[PDB]
């Protein structure tokens, strides 16, 4: 019988052919197949033991984050009913319907049994009756679209009725919340930018719901939070933080076989200015850029082969786009993000003790694919993003090493929200499996960015801060804002900028 482990030690499941401590069936999952491809079926007989990149706290806190972030989206949306209406049953007849509807993802099924002025009484699983406030209840206008709402609810016969089967919350006060289970979906992954271990992945609200691995299997558009890579390209091929580009519209043609308007490089990626994507790309080619991102960890089949990859309309896995920023974390090394640790035997001898590429501090070394000085200049720039950026949420964790970008999709049909310190990679997708809008007033920062926040802060609670040191071959040169070059004395608004040697 197959045993999954996290790091840590607790037990995440079991696999057999014919009590968990941690909670994580998308790990779980993930191990079982690679064993299988290992082993065969042979895998679930012997009695093998598998030992992840998890540790239980950071999988519990993304797990959290997720449940929390989709519930506080759900809402702000409205009520869209319960999930039966059983009226004129018996109390043991709920209790039997009950019997074979599940929790999913900490939201228990419940009966109501009686509706009050002040409140609802509800019916568990258990056969225990308990109370429902008014006040948890007073979110529940009707959602009507994306972006229509119902009035706000007066009293609770507005929102629930007898025999009505609606999701309740415990709360550390064991009291119940009225909730429902939430329509969009997230995806959470965090990496350790050092070796590509996962130390924490949530593949939808609830494995609970379907099994589909939203964090490794659900390709969706990152937006703005892939601008980045063309940046960092740009860098390497003729620009710097300082290139004036013009953020202005762009006129094109076919022919046979926007304010701000001049900035810098480093304005245009923290202010995600589409203009400037486009040119930057113009300017470095296609090919030259397609050749230089899929290193990071992007296949060429993903890559649209146009324009429109400056905007971030490639089909990524959240896990692609956490070990391509890791490039950036870990100062220029690609590394391969990675599950088992260890599979262990019957009796506990060492038959798999896993040896990624890991960047310097026997073990596999780590290929470097850009410039140690590009990763430093392209955290700087990032680290504005939280600064003076969309990331301003994310000053609210009281940290300077924080780099990061926020994504939002045409029609905010994505949300998106990736970032790092030198101590974890956390990308946060937040969406609809079935493509639509999110919410006309809804982006990444409002959906994705909250999600990833609540995460970092736990993961970073006791870690002092932790960025890339700056490695040798930078220069701080006074700029003219106007040319973007060299600043003479008594220019008015100078101002410094870090170059690679010219
Ligand atoms: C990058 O993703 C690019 C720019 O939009 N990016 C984000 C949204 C963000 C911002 O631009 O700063 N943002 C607002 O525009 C905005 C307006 C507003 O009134 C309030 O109150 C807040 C915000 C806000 O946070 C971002 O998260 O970084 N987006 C695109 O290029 C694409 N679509 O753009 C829109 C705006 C979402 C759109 O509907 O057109 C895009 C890229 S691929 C694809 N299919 N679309």
């Amino acid at each position: 019988p197959l045993k999954v482990y996290s790091e840590d030690g607790k037990l995440i499941s079991e696999f057999g052919e014919m009590t968990p401590e941690l909670n994580a069936p998308y790990i779980a999952e993930m191990a079982r197949a690679e064993m299988v491809g290992r082993y065969g079926s042979e895998a679930y007989t012997e009695g093998y033991k598998v030992i992840t990149t998890v540790r239980s706290d950071l999988q519990n806190a993304a797990s959290q984050s997720v449940r929390d972030g989709l519930i506080d989206y759900d809402q702000r949306h409205g009520y869209r009913g319960p999930e039966t209406r059983l009226p004129g049953q018996t109390r043991d007849a709920w209790l039997k319907h009950l019997g074979q509807q599940r929790s999913i993802g900490g939201l228990e099924p419940a009966i109501v049994t009686q509706v009050e002025k002040s409140g609802i009484m509800v019916m568990t699983r258990d056969g225990k009756e308990e109370a429902v406030t008014w006040d948890s209840m007073k979110w529940a206008r009707p959602f009507l679209s994306n972006n229509s709402m119902g009035p706000m609810p007066r009293q609770p016969a507005d929102v629930a009725q007898a025999g009505d089967q609606i999701r309740v919350q415990r709360q550390e006060d064991g009291t119940l919340r009225f909730v429902q289970i939430p329509a969009a979906q997230s995806a959470l992954i965090s990496l350790d930018p050092k070796d590509g271990a996962i130390r924490s992945l949530v593949g939808g609200f609830s494995f609970e719901q379907s099994n589909y691995n939203r964090a490794i299997q659900a390709k969706r558009q990152p937006g703005s939070s892939f601008k980045p890579f063309i940046y960092s390209a740009a860098l390497d091929n003729g620009f710097t933080a300082a290139s004036l580009v013009n953020d202005a519209p762009i006129v094109f043609v076919d022919e046979y076989l926007t304010f701000l308007g001049p900035i810098p490089l480093r304005e245009a990626l923290y202010k995600s200015r589409n203009m400037v994507s486009i040119r930057v790309l113009q300017g470095l080619g296609i090919e030259r850029a397609i050749s230089y991102i899929t290193k990071f960890g992007f296949q060429r089949d993903e890559l649209p082969r146009n324009f429109s990859l400056a905007l971030g309309t490639a089909t990524v896995t959240p896990m692609e786009i956490a070990g391509a920023w890791s490039v950036f974390a870990n100062g220029g090394y690609k590394v391969n993000p990675y599950v088992i640790e260890r599979i262990e035997s019957r009796d506990g001898q060492v038959l798999y003790q896993a040896n990624p590429p890991r960047v310097p501090v026997e073990p596999t070394p780590a290929e470097r694919i850009i410039d140690a000085r590009t990763a430093y200049i392209m955290t700087s720039m990032l680290q504005d993003v939280i600064k003076r950026g969309t990331g301003r949420r994310a000053l609210a964790l009281k940290r300077t090493d924080l780099a990061g970008k926020t994504g939002t999709t045409n029609d905010s049909k994505d949300g998106w929200f990736s970032g790092y310190n030198s101590d974890y990679v956390t990308s946060v997708w937040v969406g609809f499996d079935q493509p639509e809008t999110l919410g006309r007033r809804e982006y990444g920062g409002t959906v994705a960015l909250p999600i990833w926040i609540r995460y970092m802060g736990f993961a970073l609670k006791d870690k002092p801060m932790h960025t890339m040191a700056e490695p040798p071959g930078i220069v701080s040169l006074r700029i003219d804002p106007v040319t973007g070059r060299s600043a003479a004395p008594g220019t008015p608004g100078a101002y410094f900028e870090m170059f690679k040697n010219e």
